[PDB]
């Protein structure tokens, strides 16, 4: 049924702009996904049929939750495709392989709940993963997806490829936990200034990599202002349903969560993207200077925000 959709021509030059909104082509996500597989790694990196088996099994992984859902992995993909493409050389055939079916993976079947809430309140999932509690599970995920039949798209490479791409991709999703990112961009930033940051050097990579995802989980923040504005309203109902759950049990949550406190929310987003989405794109723009756009796109919905804080 997937397996004969064929990219929309206006479509084919578009995907390769950083602003590119997957969100009113809802029916062609998996046809785009697989599109831009084969862009980045050649038509024939996996076998179609295994393939779309993947992307649909996913695609059913995914909730009906107001942010966290099928259209943000789709989303987050994306990015990664533009930045591999605006970046080619600088990673192998593996890493490419692996971060895009990573990205597409990276919240398989979230429930609207931060770490932070299923730590507090003692549940299951906090009980098997200590830390980065949500970005284990969805890792784990990710590997009973590739274990189910006919959906084993790596079973074609070497065990040690194999182990090899399910390492970049357990690293990958696990750095999208925001938590790990503060420190992460220090050492880059840092690494960068006094000369030494060396793309060869193989931890140095993990890092970047780590960044690279930490920029293509926030990209919302990079595409023009309504859709930026219309996507907020997603993740706060996301963060809002959160928080009533905490107010049912007797604890008053961040305002953040609070949907009584919405008025703040223009300045949370404000200090979000002076503490972690400009500087974000900005140690990224200093390491692949092609993604440059990204840090453009960040500063002009900051005063966007900034705008509507003074009354405008
Ligand atoms: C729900 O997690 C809370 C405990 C803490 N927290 C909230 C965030 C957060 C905030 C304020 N905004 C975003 C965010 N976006 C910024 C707004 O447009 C959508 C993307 N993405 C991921 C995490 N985000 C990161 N950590
Ligand atoms: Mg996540
Ligand atoms: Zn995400």
């Amino acid at each position: 049924g997937l397996m004969q959709f064929t990219l929309p021509v206006r479509l084919c030059k578009e995907i390769e702009l950083f602003h590119f909104d997957i969100g009113p082509f809802e029916n062609m996500w998996p046809g785009i996904f697989v599109y831009m597989v084969h862009r980045s790694c050649g038509t024939s990196c996996f076998e179609l049929e295994k393939l779309c088996r993947f992307i649909m099994s996913v695609k059913k992984n995914y909730r009906r939750v107001p942010y966290h859902n099928w259209k943000h992995a789709v989303t987050v993909a994306h990015c990664m495709y533009a930045i591999l493409q605006n970046n080619h050389t600088l990673f192998t055939d593996l890493e490419r392989k692996g971060l895009l079916i990573a990205c597409l993976c990276h919240d398989l079947d979230h429930r609207g709940f931060s770490n932070s809430y299923l730590q507090k309140f003692d549940h299951p999932l906090a009980a098997l993963y200590s830390t980065s509690t949500m970005e284990q599970h969805h890792f784990s995920q990710t590997v009973s997806i590739l274990q189910l039949e006919g959906h084993n798209i790596f079973s074609t490479l070497s065990s040690s490829e194999y182990e090899q791409v399910l390492e970049i991709i357990r690293k990958a999703i696990i750095a999208t936990d925001l938590a790990l990112y503060f420190g992460n961009r220090k050492q880059l930033e840092e690494m960068y200034q006094t000369g030494s940051l060396n793309l060869n050097n193989q931890s140095h990579r993990d890092r970047v990599i780590g960044l690279m995802m930490t920029a293509c989980d926030l990209c919302s923040v990079t595409k023009l202002w309504p859709v930026t504005k219309l996507t907020a309203n997603d993740i706060y109902a996301e963060f809002w349903a959160e928080g009533d759950e905490m107010k049912k049990l007797g604890i008053q949550p961040i305002p953040m969560m609070d949907r009584d406190k919405k008025d703040e929310v223009p300045q949370g987003q404000l200090g979000f993207y002076n503490a972690v989405a400009i500087p974000c794109y900005t140690t990224l723009t200093q390491i692949l200077p092609p993604t440059e756009p990204l840090l453009k796109a960040c500063r002009d919905n900051l005063s966007q925000w900034e705008k509507v804080i003074r009354g405008e």
